[PDB]
């Protein structure tokens, strides 16, 4: 038996071009409400989100802000994640629950049949980028960016095998 | 109603509480696989595991490092997860894939019947559990235990409303 959740999450690739197609309202919603089903550490829910579709001048800002603005301007939509500070209870911990939001984002967006991807490097210019998008990054961390769009590749990576990322082996 | 990673998703729970049923290691194994899926920065993939059965005395160990001992020694299995510092790249973003690793690993417990719970909590005391279970605090960080076992209760929660989520309403009707 191939079980749907674990073959959506071997097969969720980094996808960084898209067909011209609509992405309707509907998938946004869904990818969203997976985001915010995500775990936090004290069910304190510290992410927040800002939905940017392609159409919208922002788009250029964002692009303006990162080594990947191809990508940016080839989407069709862009969730900007965030951790509203006063929901926070520990960096590291809210980090990882940031992280969760994303995954969960990512595998939905898999599901149905669009491609994204998780952008990083844009957070690197949180400082600039957040007063140009007219937020306060006093209030907000910036966490990641998702491009997203109906695929136009099939997406390509490697991962290294398990035996070497545990620390003692576990099975017989 | 229809897509079942959607409904894994919504439906996963934090479970606290197991049955005595024994988790094969086809399931740890399958859970790990989603783990190391997870995506990293530049595929550096920094995430190590650990794993600790319940008939293993590090067990106990890692039961008087935390306030959650019952969770820890009623588990069948707990995964611990850590960052190789060598391979870290940036630490706001590899604890954020860390996330990513335990959130894949969850979901895979979840699609498998198994009931699991991330704890954090733990991780606060990781300068005195390392080095007791002769892992070195220079070379790892660690990130998260997570908890697991045949699922002996049904969990529950809240989540606030997207809309309370949202720092702006991108739909035409406003949510
Ligand atoms: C924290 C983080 C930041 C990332 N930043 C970028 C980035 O800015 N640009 C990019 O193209 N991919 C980015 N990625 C995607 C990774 O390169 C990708 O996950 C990795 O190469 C593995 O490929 P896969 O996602 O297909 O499994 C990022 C991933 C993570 C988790
Ligand atoms: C960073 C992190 C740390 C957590 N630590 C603990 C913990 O130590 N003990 C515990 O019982 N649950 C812990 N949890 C589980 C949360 O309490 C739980 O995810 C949250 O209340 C929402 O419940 P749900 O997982 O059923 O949606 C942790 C979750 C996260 C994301």
């Amino acid at each position: 038996t191939e079980n749907p959740v674990l073959q959506a999450i071997r097969q969720r690739r980094s996808i960084r071009r898209y067909t011209d197609e609509a992405v309707s309202d509907e998938a946004v919603r869904l990818i969203l409400e997976a985001g915010i089903w995500a775990p936090s550490g004290l069910n304190n829910q510290p992410c927040r989100f800002l939905v940017i579709r392609a159409d919208d001048p922002r788009c250029d800002i964002l692009a303006a802000h990162t080594r990947y603005g191809h990508i940016v301007r080839g989407a069709k939509v862009i969730i900007l994640v965030f951790l509203d500070r006063e929901a926070m209870y520990n960096e590291v911990k809210d980090h990882q629950a940031a992280g969760a939001a994303v995954q969960n984002m990512l595998l939905a967006a898999h599901a149905l049949q669009l491609g994204a991807v998780w952008l990083g490097e844009i957070i690197n210019q949180a400082a600039t980028l957040l007063p140009a998008l007219a937020l306060d990054p006093a209030r907000l961390s910036f966490e990641a960016a998702i491009a997203a769009g109906h695929p136009a590749q099939n997406g390509s990576s490697s991962r290294r095998p398990l035996a070497e990322l545990l620390l003692e082996e576990p099975f017989p």
